[PDB]
């Protein structure tokens, strides 16, 4: 593949993040940085902090630009304050160029780095519309299209480290067919679900509480995350069809964990999960199926596990125990998302079509 070298260019895991190395400045200084399709700020450790290894040093920055004026990001979890400057940026396992971007230098934050997640800063691949102070500041992948000719789509590959294929799609990456479905808004990367079930069970409930108020993909959020209604529902689904076994109910809600002998953990007793996405022709969807190694994620002998399905007040987030299932392909140029089998007795399947009417009606106005 002509890909090749941004093959494995990810580390991570789902409950920390995936990073990917980033180059900024002159002379160089590389940084680990969190590959986050939930925000759309580009920002970096500036500072000596107790959970970083190393941190941007602007004053060794020839090129670097103060635009003197600060910036407060609050997250869903956690939150920053910076200066906003310009300096000049390179992925050395991603595309062959260097852009100056926008950079926020991180002085000071809260419950935003992690201890042990081995990054130092973030990479927001969202919209405009969403950034911080407000969409005047152009996100590091606008800047990368603007001033290059890479194309615009990425596409991504968590394990399952992982790939970030910035440009086009690497078909080592995947087995059958890529399957799209549209970004309903250019901000987060907002998708339409429109149906869903637990082991070919229907959950029966309307399809516009599946993206109340939003349905959002979002590599820096480990879970998939459900509005209150929908996540009772499914709960009790999921409890039901596994009731070859008894847990817990603070196992459901993530209050407590369940531990195996090495090796025993008895995957055949949970149900799988489909969701069933928009897709691009009228009435036609598709689906994407989640096994209990996604949605049941390892936290001596013993392997302990936490249920990765919660509670969310702002819409569902589909988080990195999804996106392990499958390569995702950001294609922003045509304005859709593709799922397809990662490369990385049942198997995660992205299958299709099927006959969905009124999807129209599935999203919040
Ligand atoms: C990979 C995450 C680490 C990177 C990280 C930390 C803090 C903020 C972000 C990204 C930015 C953004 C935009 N991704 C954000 O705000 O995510 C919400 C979030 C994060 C996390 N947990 C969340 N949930 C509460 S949970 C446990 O249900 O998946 C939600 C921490 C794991």
């Amino acid at each position: 593949g002509s890909f090749v070298e941004m093959v494995d260019n990810l580390r991570g895991k789902s409950g920390q993040g995936y990073y990917v190395e980033m180059t900024v400045g002159s002379p160089p200084q590389t940084l680990n940085i969190l590959v986050d399709t939930g925000s759309s700020n580009f920002a970096v450790g500036a500072a000596p902090h107790p959970f970083l290894h190393r941190y941007y040093q602007r004053q060794l920055s020839s090129t670097y630009r103060d635009l003197r004026k600060g910036v407060y990001v609050p997250y869903t979890q956690g939150a920053w304050a910076g200066e906003l400057g310009t300096d000049l940026v390179s992925i050395p396992h991603g595309p062959n160029v260097t852009v100056r971007a926008n950079i926020a230098a991180i002085t000071e934050s809260d419950k935003f780095f992690i201890n042990g997640s081995n990054w130092e800063g973030i990479l927001g691949l969202a919209y405009a519309e969403i950034a911080r102070p407000d969409d005047s500041l152009e996100p590091f992948f606008d800047s990368l299209v603007k001033q290059t000719h890479v194309p615009n789509l990425f596409s991504l590959q968590l394990c399952g480290g992982g790939s970030m294929i910035i440009g086009g799609i690497d078909h080592s990456l995947y087995t059958g067919s890529l399957w799209y479905t549209p970004i309903r808004r250019e901000w987060y990367y907002e998708v339409i679900i429109v149906r869903v079930e637990i082991n070919g069970q229907d959950l029966k409930m309307d399809c516009k509480e599946y993206n109340y108020d939003k349905s959002i993909v979002d590599s820096g959020t480990t879970n998939l995350r459900l509005p209150k209604k929908v996540f009772e529902a499914a709960v009790k689904s999921i409890k039901a069809a596994s009731s070859t076994e008894k847990f817990p109910d603070g196992f459901w809600l993530g209050e407590q964990l369940v531990c195996w002998q090495a090796g025993t953990t008895p995957w055949n007793i949970f149900p799988v999960i489909s969701l069933y996405l928009m897709g691009e022709v009228t009435n036609q969807s598709f689906r994407i199926t989640i096994l209990p190694q996604q949605y049941l994620r390892p936290v001596s002998q013993d392997d302990c596990y936490k249920f990765a399905i919660s509670q969310s007040s702002t819409g569902t987030v589909m988080g990195a125990v999804i996106m392990e299932g499958f390569y995702v392909v950001f294609d922003r140029a045509r304005k859709r998302i593709g799922f397809a089998v990662s490369a990385c007795f049942r198997t995660a399947a992205v299958e299709g079509p099927f006959v969905t009417l009124d999807m129209e009606d599935c999203g919040y106005n």
